[PDB]
């Protein structure tokens, strides 16, 4: 009847860990018993409120929750009890608007979002729409697979919309939680990879993870060096949370190239329109991924092409996690482990 | 042996109509006797030398010249004496670089530009590269067709890269020199047009041209209104590239839509990363087009689908033409008429 | 505490899945919570009790068990709780006999053997000597790394004692659990690899894994075929479970060549003394590997040079797994999955 | 022009002492005048033609001939007339092949064999390849040194390939023609020697030769005894290769030890897989030796460390000699004496 959960009740004060009621699945719904729950930067902004459209208090964050289906309402055919599933950012969509019909459910104006507009995976249980859960592969553990539910699918879809093809150069700007799996997806997609971050150790991660080129932003200029070495990149993926670098990205791309943006920092960034137009440059934002994007991105993990770098932590230490998460002292990703 | 031509001999200075020597075609070159020559703002930027890369002085402006091939250097096959051709902005490209080989010669870093880096059509004769001239439809007169070499191809190619298809919505932002031509291509491409401007007269023109909706930005927030009325436009063509136009385009575009920027404005514009990412928006630069683009835009002119509003003037009055343009007194396009 | 474990209570009889006491770590010992446990053919030899020296009944097999240290006995320094380790065939050795002092602990006459002389990893927990456990690489998953604890280390040491060097030919006879990773170690050690088995599917597997040439012993005489095809090999590693393959390998080497033997089917094989002497052939027994061998063989796995072909099964199905392995119906390794 | 030589004209028949031409050397050849010619069991198999590859008839046997260089052809630098040399089993190798370049000329596919494939030393003179003859020590008589060319180098190289070190144990199995010479090399090589045999005379001789231990296999299990008495031998040299000797060798050897086989018996021998694999035993064939092996073996004889038991006989009594060898009535080695 009760469960442990990290409930945000005040739009900025640390999360509390309380016994709350276990959500029961109604018709068309299922219940998921959480084994692991990934922590995303988005969770910070949910706890805080750096976003125009804000969560409703109180709520439970977590859109990288993974576990088994523990119960099922009527009318459900996609999943059964004991199925291995994840509940990602896109909690549900109407399924029949123009966006949904065209396989862009990610843009559905009637969408609900896990751990933001409805309760998420920072609890021992979570109710989900079985039509939009991620179907998880057996061969990959809960802790290792959690980050794919958001970080993975986000950078996978992001790389797809750079419109770069095998043999061409992709730049991964920022080798963090997202960035570091981005390197791995890019390689599996046959791309040549260049990495660029403020941290020279993060650049070593990229090097090990497959990148054949990396330069430090806080040293030389990324643009000038890349235009110099590789001849500019055909595509750029910006994962870097920092407002700036959404400008030096325009410079690392060669003419006719595409920059996909994963970051969600605040405020307007300076866009050199003259150069964008003359160099025929494309700038494109990419929102996580569709259900197909997600399944494809999980497949890459199953096959061993992709493997998240992950720090484990306990539900009760959630606030500790948020702390070091902000101070950029987190390597790769952090995943809450519910294992007893 | 000699000819008259408007010449820029110093930046910002009135052009002087000098007697100068007729240029002669060497091997792989042709000569063109100019019968009409389009004028546009690009010419003002050339004469003022206020773009990052200036022209070399002295020079003859004009990248919208049309006339008859009057001489043929050796090794030319594409055109012959008597052919009707235009000499567009793209004078030549290298033909072997990555861009040229992929049918993107407009991104060629070794390209020459007519009436800017090489002498243009503000004179009785001009030497051109037969491989890069525009082949003109028999049906259309020299004066009427001249602006298609610039305004025509620019907005046509711009509409193409908005990645819209028949039946979908496109917003044409700014119904002026470019815009009133864009409206017509848009219609011919099976698109539903929403016109946006602050000038009621320009808006009335859009309606006459087939615009299904016309919104005045002065009285109405077109972003709010279009989102309310049609859930946004699938494509936005910004023909008057300015901060207010850029921001509002981002507001008017439907989620997952594409914005094409048609101009070359100074400075950095503020881009709302957040909105661009959550909405999955594409921002894209487009000016003029390839030889294929041009031929396709010419064909629309030839079928009677597209007619530029045009007025004429004499070579001797080029400075006056510049004056009206600079003051913003020009309705449509001004074309220099060399006809007897 | 109790746990599930597969137990051998009578030779040739199906194993039973019993509830048994969790083994506790005494002084100098550690306890390992098993995540995955490879099924070696030695396990069948043991359960069937077809070796001259029987294992004590009853016993829990499994010497490819890997997981986390879950408890530490007093006085342990080498490893700590949470460490990822495996418990190989060589459970322990005396540490001070002639063999042990010369880094050949695999020959220690006082050695104990995991899942034979002491209980092994066909269970939820196993107690291990921390001085002899395998220290697993972070980079690799439990399921994938498990076969390296015997299959990998065995064929790696075996390849080492063939006394071949980069550029020379080695024959792998039997592409099963051991042989399929042997192909990869061989390639990683710069050898040209020839594959021999009695099943085209194993041969096809070997071809995918880097075998330059391959032959089905059932379809022609393998020794003669190899003599013509490659001029006889410089070395041969015998991982087959048929005494006949042993005799045949002796005819696969060129003069001066070395045959190394890993396979352990009961009985004798035929040594052609005359040809062995005349041709100066060396025949060599090779038994698993030392702690050094094991560390090195794990490093090849961490570097991505070697990757076991694996399929998982549940503890409950151990008998169906044994049956399939008996009838040659297994490709690569079967790894018992104890993961959540 | 003419000389006496014992000739085999029909396999298995008695030899006849015939008058045949004296072989004269051409370019790159020397002539040797025989002073003594050792006899061994290889000569019996040559005369009987009972090996897989047979001598061509007619032929003169003898691969233990020693004497003086009596003539030289052009282009000979290694020896000169008057030099004391022997013409061993390895008459010549190609010098170009893999084996020849790796110091294993004994394995040369193109080798010729003295008194087998080419005429040998059962005659007054023999033609030889100066690059392959043995260079005999000054201080040892012809009769005494003859056996070192065959028996000597065989047990010496054999001992070398047991890969034993001074201070370690070696078993000499069989103290006959070869064995009594082997005991001596072993002691000279600083090994502790254990003699094994069924004949009590041969064992008393081993003790006289420095064998620290001796066991009669008729009375006691030499394996069980040696394992208990010394912990098993580091190496075993089997000079009399019978299935029993071979089997017991596998039992007598210390784990990780090496068994070298000097004999050429027929048939396949049963080799216990379990024992060879688990005990990590090396089994190695070895007969004769390289030119280097020979020179080294001669040096030991030269230093008085090795002396073969030799009986002399005349050329005309060769058949009588063969009979003695067949009936196993020979103590030591028989050598034909051509001296005055
Ligand atoms: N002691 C050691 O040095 C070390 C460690 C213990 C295990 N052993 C032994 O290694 C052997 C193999 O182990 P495994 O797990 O890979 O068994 P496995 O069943 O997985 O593989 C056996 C392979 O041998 C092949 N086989 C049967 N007859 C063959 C033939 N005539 N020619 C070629 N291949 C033939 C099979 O086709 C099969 O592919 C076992 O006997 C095992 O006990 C090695
Ligand atoms: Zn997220
Ligand atoms: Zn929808
Ligand atoms: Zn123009
Ligand atoms: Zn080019
Ligand atoms: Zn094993
Ligand atoms: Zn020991
Ligand atoms: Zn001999
Ligand atoms: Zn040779």
């Amino acid at each position: 009847a009760m469960m442990k959960a990290a409930v945000v009740r005040a739009f900025g004060a640390p999360l509390t860990i309380d016994e709350v009621p276990v959500p029961q699945p109604g018709p068309g719904q299922v219940q998921v018993k959480i084994e692991a729950s990934g922590v995303c930067h988005t969770d910070l902004h949910a706890a805080d409120g750096d976003w125009p459209v804000k969560p409703t208090l109180p709520f439970i964050p977590g859109h990288e929750g993974v576990g088994y289906v523990s119960a099922v309402g009527s009318g459900v055919s996609r999943v059964k009890e004991g199925d291995r599933v994840g509940v990602p950012w896109l909690y549900s969509a109407c399924g029949y608007c123009e966006h949904c019909l065209q396989g862009w459910e990610t843009l559905c104006e009637k969408q609900q979002n896990t751990g933001y507009s409805v309760n998420g995976g920072y609890g021992e249980y979570v109710v989900a729409d079985p039509n939009y859960v991620g179907l998880l592969p057996d061969k990959v553990g809960f802790v290792e697979i959690a980050p794919i539910l958001c970080a993975g699918v986000t950078v996978y879809k992001g790389l797809k919309v750079t419109d770069t093809r095998p043999g061409q150069w992709v730049v991964i700007s920022g080798i963090g939680g997202l960035g570091h799996v981005a390197v791995q997806y890019a390689r599996a997609m046959g791309l040549r990879v260049a990495a660029v971050d403020i941290d020279d150790a993060k650049l070593n991660l990229a090097r090990r993870l497959g990148a054949e080129v990396a330069v430090n932003a806080r040293d030389t200029d990324p643009a000038a060096w890349l235009q110099k070495e590789i001849g500019g990149a055909h595509g750029v993926l910006v994962t870097a949370v920092s407002p700036k670098a959404f400008s030096q990205a325009i410079g690392m791309v060669r003419r006719g190239g595409t920059i996909a943006l994963n970051g969600l920092p605040p405020g307007d960034f300076g866009t050199p329109i003259f150069d964008v137009v003359l160099k025929g440059i494309t700038i494109r934002g990419s929102i996580v991924g569709t259900r197909s994007d997600l399944q494809e991105s999980l497949d890459f993990a199953a096959h061993g092409d992709v493997k998240a770098t992950v720090s484990t932590a306990k539900l009760d230490d959630v606030n500790d996690v948020f702390g070091r998460l902000r101070e950029g002292k987190v390597e790769g990703r952090v995943v809450l482990d519910f294992s007893r």
